[PDB]
């Protein structure tokens, strides 16, 4: 539906996994009245990555929710995914730049919207596998959207988990234990990663407080490569956990820690997380 020749490059926005996203103007009348859109492409096209990308596109096309980035279409010559452009960029960058202006009530509004977008995903038996603030986008001051689905899988019909081990860089510092040890991904592992997203938000993305920096400090920074994952596994098994962020209330920390349960079946559901967060937001209005 979108023709290559009318897509004008404006800037690179970011890179992630094996994808790249650009700001472009789609201007088929060539009178500079077209809309700005976001365009996702493969950094390096292979046959493997293209088939994954096609599935990614079909996944996003299938999702319609206030807190999920909107699909607009595709562009063929090398496949490109065209999405709505959200002008405040990624939540990771936004939070960092505006920390002095974003309060806890606002972080909890973002948290609630993330939970609802995630509950909608589970409704379609989709496992996100990559929840992190870098993957959430800001539409305006009062609304975020889950903004990338690069690693998202559909559960098989007969199982509540999906086993996968991709080559490359895995975001191991957001992973549930059973994802690290067994390569199992489920709604419950997404709940684990949501807890890390919640941790991220309450750190306001202070660099020295990122999950990689805190876990690497807990493991020892002398560790390289293959030994990191092994020491991370042992840490989590021994109930090593990210600390409570500066300023975070106990009740918000308890949500995180409950998400970070080694027992996959004892982690809360996305519907219950939303309820609890919304109840805490309501208790801050009075
Ligand atoms: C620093 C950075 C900025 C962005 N994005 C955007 O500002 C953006 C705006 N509308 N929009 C739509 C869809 C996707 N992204 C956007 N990203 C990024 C986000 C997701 C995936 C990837 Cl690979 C990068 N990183």
């Amino acid at each position: 539906q979108f023709e290559e020749r009318h897509l004008k490059f404006l800037q690179q926005l970011g890179k992630g996994n094996f994808g790249s996203v650009e700001m472009c103007r789609y201007d088929p009348l060539q009178d500079n009245t077209g809309e700005v859109v976001a365009v996702k492409k493969l950094q390096h096209s292979t046959e493997e990555h293209l088939r994954d990308f096609e599935r990614e596109i079909e996944i996003l096309k299938s999702l319609q929710h206030d807190n999920i980035v909107k699909y607009k279409g595709v562009c063929y010559s090398n496949l490109k995914l065209i999405m709505e452009y959200l002008p405040y960029g990624s939540l990771r960058d936004y939070l960092q730049k505006h920390k002095e202006r974003i309060d806890h009530i606002k972080l909890l509004q973002y948290t609630s919207q993330i939970c609802k977008g995630m509950e909608y995903l589970g409704t379609k038996r989709y496992i996100h596998r990559d929840l992190a603030t870098r993957n959430i986008l800001v539409e305006n001051e009062n609304r975020v959207k889950i903004g990338d689905f690069g690693l998202t899988k559909v559960l098989p019909q007969d199982k509540e988990y999906y086993k996968v081990k991709e080559p490359g860089e895995s975001p191991i510092f957001w992973y549930a234990p059973e994802s690290l040890t067994e390569s199992k991904f489920s709604v419950a592992s997404d709940v684990w990663s949501f807890g890390v997203v919640l941790y991220e938000l309450f750190t306001y993305i202070e660099k020295s407080k990122s999950p990689p920096a805190e876990f690497m400090r807990m493991i020892g920074n002398d560790k390289q490569g293959q030994m990191i994952v092994f020491h991370l596994i042992e840490l989590l098994k021994n109930n090593g956990r990210l600390p409570r962020p500066d300023g975070c209330p106990d009740e918000i920390y308890m949500i995180m820690t409950e998400c970070w349960n080694n027992n996959v079946n004892q982690r809360p559901s996305f519907r219950d997380l939303a309820l609890r967060v919304d109840q805490i937001r309501d208790n801050m209005a009075g």
